[PDB]
């Protein structure tokens, strides 16, 4: 054959939508085994498009198309999303009998916040009756545009087929023409091969001659033969011996090429999936600071100290959040996707703010449950997996990770979140003109000596400077008791403002005013 490009294009969709089937169905125009337990792998070839000359490194040029085939099952939406992220378009796959279910909605979900562009397919034709079949499809359709209004697929393309035409042997429908949607919907981005390598190994065998091989997607950068890369999974480094693709060998590899990795032997099993990369460059993190936006179809709150599934990349693991947002006096101020300012001060939030116009940025300190190599600026995840709704709650940025296990005492204190305490007593009795004896305010913890010398204020209106306790404590007044106040049936109580940091000042007992 002659010289070609990969593109890596997924089918997802719901528990029986037959994204299996249609994925054979697309292999054999260009058997029936049972539900999908991992990424299945095929690929047909085609034209190349005169539009993709541009990114090609005899025959007449052409383009792979390797079909990430998904699961559907719900118990097994991690993988669904670690395929997303090994993808260009989508293929959402609808029972055109019922339309989008559950994993349906999921799917797009994960869609928009991966992949660039969706075809959606609507499946099991065959089942309507002729009669009322072609009005269906256009209520169906009509219904999808809808579905995809708010989306960045608004105007995606909508196909009928039928994969495998009475139930589990006649000819699959619509697959001629579902090829050549794909060929003209198909978009490649920059493909550049500078930077990091990173590459997701999907397969883990050893060949009894010639060491192991790990057949994966490269995501990031370049690799040639005699380079070493790193396994994290197993700590060690190893050397690059052998590269196969499309059966032949081949020296140098870039982002979007799909091929298998010939090294010195290891224990496949020890890494049957995960990522593999230019050696330290891929950091481990026990938390991280992540920028978080909500997924609207998830009915619920986000609460700090909750505990959600995250996905870093493509490793899933717990983790508990703490969701904070702009300093008041910054709700307008731009989003930053790409770093994190710690010269800034931060609004703790004991639940992220959905929509007082929300502000442009929010933002979380994921604390996860165990450590976790990932990529810098790689894209963070949340859920709640442990119905009938949408699972998937937010998602985001790694911003910044931490990599040392003792984040909380080295590194915390340079992130300023406060909290914002407003506190409410009452006074009993006045000593003098200048005097208050007041109290009813706070709690066991009458450690008032931390507060000697904060501002504290009346219903009357006068600034009180807080002295020792008494029981209970007491009250300096420089202005002097108002006459409202002396004559105080009436009661005029107090109020404290403080600013409680987290971290910041935690290093410390007492509390800030400004
Ligand atoms: N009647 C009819 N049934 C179909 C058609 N296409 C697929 N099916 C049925 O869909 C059922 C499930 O689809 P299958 O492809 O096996 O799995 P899937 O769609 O990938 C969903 P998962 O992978 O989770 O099992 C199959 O048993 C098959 O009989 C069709 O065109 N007409
Ligand atoms: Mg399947």
């Amino acid at each position: 054959a002659g010289r070609r490009v990969n593109v890596n294009v997924g089918v997802l969709g719901h528990i029986d939508s037959g994204k299996t089937a249609l994925a054979r169905a697309l292999s054999t125009t260009a058997r029936e085994r049972g539900i999908t337990l991992d990424l299945g792998f095929s690929c047909f070839s085609v034209p190349l498009p005169a539009r993709l000359r541009s990114s090609l490194p005899p025959g007449e040029p052409l383009l792979q198309v390797t079909l990430v085939d998904c699961p559907g099952h719900a118990s097994l939406i991690r993988t669904i999303i670690g395929g997303a992220q090994i993808i260009d378009l989508m293929m959402l796959v609808i029972d055109v009998t019922k339309g989008m279910q559950t994993q349906s909605a999921e799917c797009l979900v994960i869609g928009q916040i991966a992949c660039q562009k969706l075809v959606v397919v609507l499946n099991k034709i065959d089942l309507l009756p002729e009669g009322k079949r072609q009005a269906a499809i256009d209520k169906m359709t009509k219904k999808m545009q809808k579905t995809l209004e708010n989306t960045k697929f608004r105007g995606a393309p909508i196909i009928p087929v039928a994969a495998k035409p009475g139930g589990p042997t006649e000819a699959p429908q619509g697959i001629p023409e579902l090829i050549e949607l794909l060929t003209s919907q198909i978009s490649i981005p920059t493909r550049d091969p500078s930077g990091p390598f990173l590459m997701s190994v999907d397969h883990c065998f050893s060949i009894k001659g010639q060491g192991t091989v790990m057949t994966g997607t490269i995501l990031s950068g370049s690799i040639s033969l005699g380079d070493s890369v790193e396994i994290p999974a197993l700590k060690v480094v190893k050397k690059v011996k052998s590269m196969q693709m499309f059966h032949m060998p081949i020296t140098s590899a870039m982002q979007g090429d799909r091929l298998g990795i010939c090294v010195t032997q290891f224990d496949p099993k020890l890494l049957e999936r995960g990522l593999v990369c230019a050696p330290e460059s891929l950091h481990t993190v026990h938390a991280a600071l992540i920028s978080v936006e909500k997924i609207p179809y998830f009915r619920g709150p986000l609460q700090t100290k909750a505990k959600f599934h995250i996905t870093v990349g493509h490793e899933t693991v717990m983790g508990r959040l703490m969701f904070f947002s702009p300093a008041p006096d910054n709700f307008d101020q731009e989003p930053i996707l790409d770093s994190f300012n710690f010269s800034q001060e931060y609004l703790f939030q004991e639940q992220y703010l959905s929509k007082g116009h929300c502000p442009r940025q929010q933002w979380a300190l994921v604390e996860f449950e165990k450590p976790v190599t990932c990529p810098r600026l790689c894209l963070v995840i949340g859920s709640r997996l442990d119905t009938n709704t949408c699972r998937l709650a937010f998602h985001g940025i790694l911003l910044h990770g931490l990599e040392d296990r003792n984040y909380a005492d080295s590194f915390l204190p340079r992130l300023k979140v406060y909290k914002l305490k407003h506190k409410h007593g009452l006074v009993e009795r006045a000593m003098d003109d200048y005097s208050v004896i007041g109290r009813s305010l706070f709690k066991k913890e009458t450690n008032i000596q931390l507060f000697v010398g904060l501002k504290v204020h009346l219903s009357t209106g006068e600034l009180g400077i807080i002295d020792s306790a008494f029981g209970k404590f007491k009250i300096h007044i420089p202005g002097g008791l108002s006459p409202e106040s002396k004559k105080i049936e009436p009661s005029q109580h107090v109020v404290l403002s403080l600013t409680f940091k987290r971290y910041v000042f935690d290093t410390h007992k007492r509390m800030v005013q400004s």
